[PDB]
């Protein structure tokens, strides 16, 4: 049951939760409490 859980997950990391974390790297330096 978890064979399709791993081919989904990339599914919204392949243009979704990179770009939040893209444009916060492109504009200065992330931090833990930050980023």
């Amino acid at each position: 049951a978890f064979r399709q859980a791993l081919q989904l997950a990339a599914c919204g990391l392949a243009g979704g939760s990179a770009a939040v974390l893209f444009s916060a790297v492109a504009v200065g330096k992330p931090r833990a409490g930050g980023d």
